[PDB]
């Protein structure tokens, strides 16, 4: 099934998911010179004080930190959005080396990794219904550069040994995602898609301008994860990023001058 090898990676996905060649696919390259400042954009409202993390899962593609999304406890609002979007999970994409790993690029620059905080529009009731709608999801994307450690990341890094292989989970309560945010909430936004199959065109992307810094040691621990299941040939979970897709008939808008 789909993955990130030679035989099953991004360049193959269209055969099972023809929307891979669609009009609003993600990620994209962000051309900072052509993204226009939109004064009508609002500040983003990230309200994570009541967030309830529950579990961390290796799904064979990344690891997900899952939240209780049965009430409006961690929500994203404002920005480009109408209405309220509940946090369901976050996950990352990363490289085999520090010079690649992000999905979005900035003037063709690849970051070492990219964090995706996935939220669904409460007007649709549940995640599965929301992904069927063009305004169903809001994904907050945050770039990771290698430098100083991110203290708030370390709890995640240190549990990864317990979820080495596909289908492993571990309890992961009381994790505060605020510790993964940069200082500024300046952002770019555009309409796009899930970046893994089924590649549904249901996402308002909000990509923060300011990266977070993580240490080399932190990203090295991401790269010890496995795509494979327990006792299968080990294949390191690295390069689990989809490359930039054609922008087509879209505009990327900036919240900032
Ligand atoms: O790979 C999946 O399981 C599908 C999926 C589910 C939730 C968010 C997603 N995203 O692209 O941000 C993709
Ligand atoms: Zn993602």
């Amino acid at each position: 099934h789909w993955g990130y090898g030679k035989h099953n990676g991004p360049e193959h996905w269209h055969k099972d998911f023809p929307i891979a060649k669609g009009e609003r696919q993600s990620p994209v390259d962000i051309d900072t010179h052509t993204a226009k400042y939109d004064p009508s954009l609002k500040p983003l409202s990230v309200s994570y004080d009541q967030a309830t993390s529950l579990r961390i899962l290796n799904n064979g593609h990344a690891f997900n930190v899952e939240f209780d999304d049965s009430q409006d406890k961690a929500v994203l609002k404002g920005g480009p959005l109408d209405g309220t979007y509940r946090l369901i999970q976050f996950h990352f994409h990363w490289g085999s080396l520090d010079g690649q790993g992000s999905e979005h690029t900035v003037d063709k620059k690849k970051y070492a990794a990219e964090l995706h905080l996935v939220h669904w529009n409460t007007k649709y009731g549940d995640f599965g219904k929301a992904v069927q709608q063009p305004d169903g999801l809001a994904v907050l994307g945050i770039f990771l550069k290698v430098g100083s450690a991110k203290p708030g990341l370390q709890k995640v890094v240190d549990v990864l040994d317990s979820i080495k292989t596909k289908g492993k989970s571990a309890d992961f309560t009381n994790f505060d995602p605020r510790g993964l945010l940069p200082e500024s909430l300046d952002y770019w936004t555009y309409p796009g898609s899930l970046t893994t199959p089924p590649l549904l065109e249901c996402v308002t992307w909000i990509v923060l301008k300011e990266p977070i810094s993580v240490s080399s040691e932190q990203v090295l621990k991401f790269r010890k994860l496995n795509f494979n299941g327990e006792g299968e040939p080990e294949e390191l979970m690295v390069d689990n990023w989809r490359p930039a897709q054609p922008l087509k008939n879209r505009q990327i808008k900036a919240s900032f001058k």
